[PDB]
């Protein structure tokens, strides 16, 4: 009783005794026929195998775990298109509610019970439609004055995320960069307002730097930008580059002045799937008031229903993280987010006190306001050591981690620096193993007789 | 004896509809205080999403609301894969490349680069956009290398484009010149579109499955004529594709129709890869017709997440279940499979149409259909009789779960209120035979009016 | 290669690209040969979404939600045949005790361990058996007496559940019933004893009416059928219809006399999977004493082993609503339920204070005492009024929900009400979008320029 | 140190706390709630100490369905059937298995939605056959200003429990056939002698509890019709095809039983036996819809617009109305076919298998229905010390549940013992059962002393 069709894929076919998992998966051209759907399933999901495991990605900001109520709960959502509004009526209100409920997170005074904001995948589109907002208002105002508006331009530290010089390239606006010193390890009010000019849109603070980890000081901006716009009458807006630090400081810092308290602060952009605690796809935008977000940013659809009206980039997209958030906000409440957040800003003071005490290390700043903090070598112990921080990332990978090496911004470009991100489901069992493994590599590259690639390369 | 104190509180033995929290409202303006167990709060959020329309009676929309139980089990499997960290998960970015290479391919790409040129999107909105910027900066590099001024440019649409290109238009400041909609020209006429092309018009944007009425712009009778055009003057005016719908149509079912990079002036295109791409929401291609169409400037490189991430796209951090799933159909379905599940789809379609054309008050807007979707209206003697509208059965079925919108046509047929299907995967022949059974009755209950409908009376 | 058998359904079928689903499911005959598990699931899957969800069903009063614990464990009695005693004597023992537990929370006064009742279906064959019993204990009480006992008849009101009127026609016995008033809303004692004679089996009072959700008062008529009973020695015994109240009134009015603490109360039914929080199919009926269950309504059986006695209508049955109950038994206990329909009476008084305040609308009765009541129009609204509640029920609809309107029995046959019933499941975070919802009806209707078909049909 | 570890907090072990310490309820419901987990397993366990399921070989009732099947079924838990306004969908996929099922008996019922009903087993399904010739008896008898207050009918010794309930809950007399070694089944002519101007109906039973056999349907229809001709008393059949009705369709479809013979105007069957449904499912038909009186239809006005259905039951699970509907999609005739053909031959061999045992013989030669029964060879039982109910308990050892009991009248001397044969019991399963029986009979054959229920056979 032999099985004629057993390698081609019937019935019988185990999947590893086909003839489909003796051939490589497709690169070119879209294969002529089909396979039964355990050979596929598996095709695609051995090649993910060899590569970093979520949990143990120091290097990313965003939420790598949820718990298994709020798993089960997007993943039933995967089918909902958010944008049909009209359709799914519950949950265009539900994003109402979470934006209301981050608005007066940030201490919104607008008074209207529906708040002014924004769906988001990520920072990047949150980051945008702020910047877009900026653009246009500022435009209108240039219009009623006669002054002109063909050459707009915003201020930002060079340690700016990368959404921002899409912004630039995309929209043709100039990016005035403030420059970073290890005098001034955060933007700089006075450095900033030398850049800034009547054709400046806004200047962009950053809570939570990706190369840092600090807070460039909003207030201290918001101070100097009074004087500033008292003087000239440029009227120029801030808004807030919160990715990160948009949900760590209403809970562990609620009396830094950084949000809608300021007068200056327009607008206000976060990642949700970072510290948000929400799965990847998750960006929120904020206003000061409805009479911010000009009129030509909103737009109306007819075709899928009566009527749907949006703010966004995006239009069709996943509803799961619109879900994912309001979960968490009932959840865990401002007490369950405040213990949380405290637990990972914990963990990373935890790993950057003992990151200092071992002999080829120095922290770049010491105090960590955010759950993430950066690190380099002694200037005195890199001069006669054969290895680089890149070698120690080479070190941590084969045991899983990735502990991401690279080079400081704009005038700290010399700073080969090494970052860890301690989001939710990274324990301090997981951190002593981190450090374990950190001293064992020290150890092992402290051997070396000659210097390393990228110590050579040091040399200049 | 045995009493639990804080049972209402929320403690281990709390029944969660005998609980205080279930007695409270859900939050609308502030997150609450406190955390609250996870079974009261997966319930509050979830209760929330019962009272709407369930995805799979969504006859309004394009977007994908079904998946096999591998896909689904594969994509659920990666909720917390952030794509854009290439340096920590280099075999998606790998797979990604490999979808745009088979997507190219399938559009019959002449790129010789084994890595053919094109960039993930959310859905065809940034697809879209980034396809539009890419004409608007080649564009601008042409004006300023010949002297020419490139302040004022413009783009030609039909009036039934989606919303996306208004946004475009409104959030780059960008001139939209509409092709009206007439019964005689139903679709795109070339050259009607010629006569609002000139020096400053960045491309001309056909459509391949029209959402207002499911049709196919003629992209190579635009292409002839376009060619023609741009020989007298010069001005070198391309072809961008808005091929949302049919891209994942046409390969499969018309593999000879020219409409894609076989055309001269075809230089980009761009689908949704969660509407016949097969994928659940979160899914869009845009392919180039090879790499000197793609600006230097819209590529950029980061350089915290670990050695090199380079990327085109207006958003960043995503997630990533959605190029496992785009990358699972290509190899479970393949080119017959693909072309066997489109084909159900436009069956379907084609035998809902034959039915609502033998009820007495439809006529359908067209006799072909080519798109797995068409649109019908009243006929016009029977509308003068008829005491509801199209609305009305609208409402009727709504009260048997269905969604099948009604809206006006754009512009010049404004007065035709019109009412759309959609012909998705996971919409049997079985589910056809329901609905039309729905609609048959709620004719019969309509025609049982004495008095017109509020509708009906605001039309005359 | 091509695949292909792809169509006919083989191990690489996709379920919509195969034939099957180009195909309606059978209507008259079985059809000829197989289809894979997969399409059958989903050709019959499908054609459950086109109807109101459970959850939404607000005009059932069965039970719909059960935790994740009671859900998996009956699931896991799935393939249990009840019956089957010999084999599983577990759960016939686990069954006793059950009737034991309901028979206690009616204060029954029965000393043998093993109380006297029976599992059911439903109140259904839970009335009928406590029917059936009554009427063969008068049977042979007549035969003593010889008196003739050949024109059987019972009284109830006439807001009896239909099961009443099965018993009638299907064992012919002829049912007298009791009008309600406006002044009498519930069933009379005076008005019901005029209707008892020699006859008469039994009188049967009702707490929770399905019409109105009110309950007869059962110990006023005990009081006036002792001082009968002694004057014309009928023996006339009460019957309870506690379909619903049966397991509320133990809880929330544990001082309220109806139940077996009342002389002629001898038997007692109930519906399990009402309030008794079982999902459907559990029904118990209690009587007083081992005295009043006849002893011909008893049965035995030799071919499952050594030998079945069992009372009941049905025979072969499922299991999982037994292991149901028990667990809810000990996982809640006396607190648990009164905890459960306290939220339950709660919600429901909630929702008719909010009805009341609504200008259309005037409730049926002041005091609610089941989560469950009903309302109708303001006459001096209604005459005016374009609209019945018959188009806000279509209105609702159009949402999901389910809110019966409906005509109510003799006497207030002019009468058309609106019934809500709060089951476990339904939180005060769903009553707030269900009166937003009906709030939203109210503003559509008010609109309306004609009257509706309903409306024009009540003007008679 | 957690102080509330056994009174059931978060951090509590289900079997370190009070609780598994306490005795379940017997009388009283608790005062006091206890947690999910602990709750689950105080009733789980309880059911450990039973028969399995696959392993009881005394019921009909399905034991297994496949995966898709169950996951169907288990996601409709909280679906009232009876709420047609809410389902409609449901409603008229019950009535398409009704249509299914009455063309699967070869109705002449030319309307489009054949006569029939839903049931919960077979109880309900012949009961409401019952009541509907009971009714047309009544109506019949009035026109003929004859009397109509001493209605009885006709059934075999052999019958299933609901008949007894349906003869005393109605208060109806049931004249019994009783059962020989000469008449296996019902003869018809013997029951043609104890009818008379009040009897309602005949109950031919396809698949005896007791036996597995046939009662000769057309045999009966032929007697019943030179009868009826001779009296004019107009009886009709209602065949209890409990196990048969899913039976004979597929295997025997040229056997005369259903609705092609010109007296059976009813016929009911137990879905939930070889209709392949999980428990829970009985379906009742009428050859035309004048069979079904008016008076047995009832209609609602408070759960939507007007449902109107004929049943002794309301409320009801909607579960196995979707597994059966499944399994007619899903299987089709052929699938049917080849499923019953199974459980048939796996019946046979068995069969086969028991008679070449010393101490048994077989009831019947033939097998119809996947049952059977046999019992000890009477030379062999004089002699032995034991009896079917000991080997009974001996299987009982072994997690099985083979029935032994004493058959009907006139053959209550007859001990017997029943194998069945449903879906999810496979060739290696009989070889199992097999491999036990033998291992039984040698240990009970060195006995040196008789068992008690041996002694009670002296």
């Amino acid at each position: 009783m032999e099985d004629l069709n057993f390698r081609k894929g019937d019935a019988k076919t185990d999947v590893f005794g086909s003839d489909r998992m003796l051939q490589p998966s497709p690169v070119e051209r879209i294969p002529d026929g089909p396979t039964t759907p355990e050979v596929a399933y598996q095709m695609v999901k051995d090649e993910t195998f060899a590569q970093t495991q979520p949990r143990l990605n120091l290097a990313t900001f965003v939420t790598t775990y949820m718990d298994d109520y709020a798993t089960k709960l997007m993943n039933e959502a995967i089918n909902i298109n958010y944008i049909d509004e009209t359709e799914y009526p519950r949950i265009a209100v539900m994003n109402g509610k979470c934006i209301n409920i981050v608005a007066n997170l940030w201490n919104s005074p607008e008074k209207d019970t529906w708040k002014t904001g924004a769906l988001a995948i990520g920072s990047s589109e949150a980051c945008m439609l702020g910047g877009v907002a900026a653009w246009l208002r500022w435009r209108k105002k240039r219009q009623a004055q006669g002054k002109p508006f063909d050459k707009p331009n915003f201020v930002i530290s060079t340690g700016f995320q990368v959404v921002w010089e899409k912004f630039a390239q995309l929209w043709q606006i100039e990016m005035r960069e403030v420059p970073l010193t290890l005098e001034k390890t955060t933007l700089d009010p006075e450095e900033a307002l030398k850049m800034c000019d009547e054709n400046t849109i806004c200047v962009v603070p950053i809570q939570g730097v990706t190369w840092t980890g600090l807070n460039d000081d909003v207030e201290a901006l918001d101070k100097a930008l009074d004087a500033y716009n008292a003087k000239t009458g440029y009227d120029i807006p801030i808004h807030v580059d919160a990715a990160s630090g948009g949900f760590i400081l209403p809970f562990l810092y609620p009396d830094t002045k950084w949000d809608f308290r300021l007068k200056w602060v327009l607008s206000i952009s976060v990642s949700g799937h970072k510290f948000g605690l929400v799965y990847p796809g998750l960006g929120w935008v904020c206003w000061k008031g409805k009479e911010y977000l000009p009129e030509e940013m909103s737009f109306s659809v007819n075709y899928l229903g009566a009527n749907i009206t949006q703010v966004g980039l995006n239009f069709s997209r996943p509803a799961a993280q619109i879900l994912g958030q309001y979960y968490q906000f009932i959840r865990l409440g401002f007490q369950g987010y405040k213990e949380v957040q405290y637990n990972s800003l914990q963990i990373a003071k935890y790993i950057h006190g003992e990151i200092a005490k071992m002999a080829p290390f120095v922290n770049y700043s010491e105090n960590v306001v955010n759950p993430l903090f950066i690190w380099y070598l002694k200037p005195e112990y890199a001069k006669s050591a054969k290895w680089t921080l890149y070698d120690l990332q080479d070190k941590l990978s084969q045991h899983g981690w990735m502990v991401p090496a690279y080079t400081l911004p704009s005038k700290l470009e010399d700073y080969v620096v090494m970052r860890v991100v301690v989001r939710q489901g990274f324990s301090r069992d997981m951190a002593d193993m981190l450090l374990g493994d950190i001293k064992n590599a020290i150890a092992e590259l402290e051997k070396l007789d000659f210097p390393t690639p990228t110590r050579m390369a040091q040399e200049k």
